[PDB]
């Protein structure tokens, strides 16, 4: 048995920004009290990982990053009720702990416990479960699915359907359930509405489903990589649009096409300019825009406030605005009932020890989602 | 009789940026089609007609300001429907036309028939009312109301109580409807919550009214003037709060009150610096934040975006969020019912002769409403 021991496992760690990940024998500590300690068995790579090795997101390096994975629990620390040994589990980069004054709001979602907000790059009892070489590395959002083992805090997982096709439902982990709570339960999209999703990765596209489930008539898909334009449409974009293609500023090209302004926006990219253009293009008396993407760490954009006096909503979410624990285990039962597709997000398949070529795909255009298999 | 004839009344005429207005003899020429000439009776000193003189709002000078007020029929042109002559009426800085896609949609007031967005200046028509020493003078927001006569189109202005005091619900015009209305309709603060209101002029206290009528628990009411303070608590503030008092930035002050950020702010001043810090003040995850102060002119603000991120919102509007023609007679309706007070906000009445002197004392700190009277 491995209860109890430290586990010797192949992970993904990154020493430095802008350089490759190392695949290679890290350390793995057994589980402390309210610790779960999981052998991961599917990993998409996400944006946001690719964030931390270029410093758009700053967070504590050597690191073991991932955030979107499932897999199945190895063992459990004294004290962990919500799963057992052989579950399938989805790791949750933002906790749920179900105490802070957070988790008791009936609209809030961002635990007091998250690691996001400051991130230290530990568990939450502000140690390492990692060894490398002989050092310590960090965790990433208290979760680190980039290894064949991972510990996390009992707060950061939720138990999921036995029967779950694991390969898929990773995408629930982040950016599936982000891009549609972004449209279904944020934004609040309304039926016969114009939407425009700004980014058309597999977190915009998620939003499109959401806007699509939520009835939407218009759904303007914007982005400057036209490759991306045929899944948008068909995953329920109505029409697409590049701004490289027009001498006026988009949101002047989106206020024109929606007759004044469009109902809801979405800012599915991470740029500081698009953020205030996706606020702009929203009808200025009861438009509502939504910022999804991750802006570059500590910088600020400067927009005019008569956007909002006019009447438009602003606001942003992580996580599609899902309570983690709570919602996590519903989108898979949901998917599980055919509720919503998450095929068309998966454009590529590679086995973890390909990673970096995963990391390529992203960067280059190519991909949606690669998942990264076990 | 005066219907259909000019009329030669006094008025406040505004020749030129930061100069006193000028007291004299204006022509009003006779009401067109879909038009209304009121006999004003009281008018109210908003910051937002101290904004036209001070340079913080661009609109065409010379100029009638004044938009807060209440008056009688004079005279209607062909083909009104709604008022006749002898009603009580206030007239409606933000219009309601009834026809275009904001007033049909069950959130928007911000009427596209407005003057605010890109002020001209007019009727309606493009054509001015009013001249004074053989030159025209333009219109403010399509009210003028800064003078004995004024002209307005039948959808900036709305029928009232007969037996309404206009000495007193002329307030409904701006300020008062303002800023209850950023608190039950825009930001729907909630029972039990806690509130912060940066500015306790007329307007801020209005919105302390709104809160406490909402049942927030704690009003924390901001201003750098202490002697703002005593008329705060007396409309329900449960505390108030200088920002010269600490050595700390505000907002973390009131993120330390109360116990990680309040539930909802307001800015109900006018400065971009305030605007982010009331934003910042609410908590993360679920606050909202309402921006009801006018900044100066084509300033922008500086903020970043991490705080909408988390989850927070971040709101506008013009008027409380009201549809100007429906509501006014609802509110005033209100008010004779005893619904909410109107006589906390009237600190000095005087006559219009003495417009200047009304403006001064709001300048110096020394009143919240002066109400003028013709
Ligand atoms: N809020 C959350 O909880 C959350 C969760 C998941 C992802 N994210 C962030 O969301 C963003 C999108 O993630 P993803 O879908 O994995 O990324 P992605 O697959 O890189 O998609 C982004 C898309 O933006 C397009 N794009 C780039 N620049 C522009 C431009 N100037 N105008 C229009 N389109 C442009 C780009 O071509 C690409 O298709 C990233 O910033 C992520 O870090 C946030
Ligand atoms: N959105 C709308 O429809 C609408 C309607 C009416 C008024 N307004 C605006 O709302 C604002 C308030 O109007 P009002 O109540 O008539 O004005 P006011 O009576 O001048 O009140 C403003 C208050 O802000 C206080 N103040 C000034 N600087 C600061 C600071 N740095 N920190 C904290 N307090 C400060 C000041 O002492 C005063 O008590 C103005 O900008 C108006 O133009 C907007
Ligand atoms: O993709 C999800 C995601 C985020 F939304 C963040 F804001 C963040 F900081 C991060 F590390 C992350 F992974
Ligand atoms: O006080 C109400 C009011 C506003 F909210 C404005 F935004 C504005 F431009 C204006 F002229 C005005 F009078
Ligand atoms: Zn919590
Ligand atoms: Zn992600
Ligand atoms: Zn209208
Ligand atoms: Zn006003």
């Amino acid at each position: 048995s491995t209860a109890g021991k430290v586990i010797k496992c192949k992970a993904a760690v990154l020493w430095e920004e802008k350089k490759p990940f190392s695949i290679e024998e890290v350390e793995v500590a057994p589980p402390k009290a309210h610790e779960v300690r999981i052998k991961m068995v599917a990993t998409g790579i996400c944006r946001s990982d690719d964030h931390v090795v270029s410093g758009t997101l700053v967070t504590p390096l050597p690191v073991i990053a991932g955030h979107e994975a499932a897999g199945i629990v190895e063992s459990i620390g004294e004290g962990v009720t919500t799963v057992r040994p052989g579950d399938k589990v989805i790791p949750l980069f933002t906790p749920q702990c179900g105490k802070c004054r957070v988790c008791k709001h009936p609209e809030g979602n961002f635990c007091l416990k998250n690691d996001l907000s400051m991130p230290r790059g530990t568990m939450q009892d502000g140690t390492s479960r990692f060894t490398c070489r002989g050092k310590p590395i960090h965790h990433f959002l208290g979760t680190s699915t980039f290894s064949q083992y991972t510990v996390v805090d009992e707060i950061s997982v939720a138990k999921i359907d036995a029967a779950s096709p694991l390969e898929k439902v990773c995408l629930i982990g982040c950016g599936f359930s982000t891009g549609y709570g972004s449209a279904v339960k944020v934004a609040k999209v309304t039926q016969g509405s114009t939407c425009a999703v700004f980014g058309l990765g597999g977190v915009g596209l998620s939003a499109i489903m959401g806007c699509k489930a939520a009835g939407a008539a218009r759904i303007i898909g914007v982005d400057i990589n036209k490759d991306k334009f045929a899944k948008a449409k068909e995953v329920g974009a109505t029409e697409c649009v590049n701004p490289q293609d027009y001498k006026k500023p988009i949101q002047e090209v989106l206020t024109e096409m929606s007759n004044g302004g469009v109902d809801f926006s979405f800012e599915v990219i991470g740029r500081l300019d698009t953020m205030v253009t996706a606020l702009s293009c929203c009808q200025e008396a009861y438009g509502v825009s939504v910022i999804v993407g991750v802006p570059p760490d500590s910088q600020n954009l400067s927009m005019n406030p008569m956007l909002l006096l006019s009447g438009r909503t602003w606001k942003g979410a992580i996580f599609g605005g899902f309570k983690s624990k709570d919602s996590v285990p519903k989108l898979v039962a949901d998917f599980m009932a055919k509720k919503f597709a998450l095929d068309p997000l998966i454009t590529h398949v590679l086995p973890f020890e390909k990673i970096n070529e995963g990391f390529d795909l992203l960067r280059s255009g190519e991909s949606i989602r690669t998942i990264l298999t076990f």
